[PDB]
């Protein structure tokens, strides 16, 4: 397992995510379901030119799982899945511009809901989660397990748990307060709201 620091511009992003005061949490849903799309739109576009590429799943489509045992929401998607350079440092070099961009938004009247618009949507998921396990795969590379429970630091390492064929699990371990969002209404009603139109098959999974 390897330890790395945010940069510092993110650990504020991460900061202000988690202190501020701001009801409308729903919208990690729509955020997350939007990176997901994205990753989906750039396998399906590859495999036009290259179709050996959809050798490791055909199907393009989003599961919702709710686990309220483990209290956990689970995002799966079969795109084109995250490399280790993206995990640990490029990802992140693109966050500090559209972070530095929505820092200076909100000064000046914007609201948290706007973060998409920035490219770093991914982090209002520490709206409802304590902690956020990022488990992905690419063609022709490993399958990784990123993590952070905020604080400053997240952990990569090679992941050794059930193999997914290629794209990305985003598991939401939902903070005591926030366990609305294991509940199948609340989800199809933020699904309905916020995503209706997405591209690819959302399935909601119901709790056994
Ligand atoms: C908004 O920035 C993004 C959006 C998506 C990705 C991505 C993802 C990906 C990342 C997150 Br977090 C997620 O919730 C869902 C995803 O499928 N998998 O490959 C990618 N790779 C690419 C190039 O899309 C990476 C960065």
């Amino acid at each position: 397992v390897e330890t790395f620091a945010f940069q510092a511009e993110i650990a504020q992003l991460m900061s202000l995510i988690i202190n501020t005061f701001y009801s409308n949490k729903e919208i990690f849903l729509r955020e997350l379901i939007s990176n997901s799309s994205d990753a989906l739109d750039k396998i399906r576009y590859e495999s036009l030119t290259d179709p050996s590429k959809l050798d490791s799943g055909k199907e393009l489509h989003i599961n919702l799982i709710p686990n309220k045992q483990d209290r956990t929401l689970t995002i799966v998607d079969t795109g084109i899945g995250m490399t280790k350079a993206d995990l640990i440092n490029n990802l992140g070099t693109i966050a500090k511009s559209g972070t530095k961009a929505f820092m200076e938004a909100l000064q000046a009247g914007a609201d948290i809901s706007m973060i998409g618009q920035f490219g770093v949507g991914f982090y209002s998921a520490y709206l409802v989660a304590e902690k956020v396990t990022v488990i992905t795969k690419h063609n022709d590379d490993e399958q990784y397990a990123w993590e952070s429970s905020a604080g400053g630091s997240f952990t990569v390492r090679t992941d050794t748990g059930e193999p997914m064929g290629r794209g990305t699990k985003v598991i939401l371990h939902l903070k005591e307060d926030q366990t609305e969002y294991l509940e199948e209404r609340r989800i199809k009603e933020i699904v309905k709201k916020h995503s209706q139109f997405i591209g690819y098959p959302i399935t909601l999974f119901v709790e056994k």
